[PDB]
């Protein structure tokens, strides 16, 4: 039920740098 600019734009920030980053640099 959640969705939102902020759930999901907002999320893809977070995720990009330091999700990615554990993907990308980390592994």
């Amino acid at each position: 039920r959640n969705k939102l600019a902020y759930n999901m734009g907002h999320y893809a920030g977070k995720a990009t740098i330091f999700g990615l980053a554990a993907w990308a640099l980390l592994a």
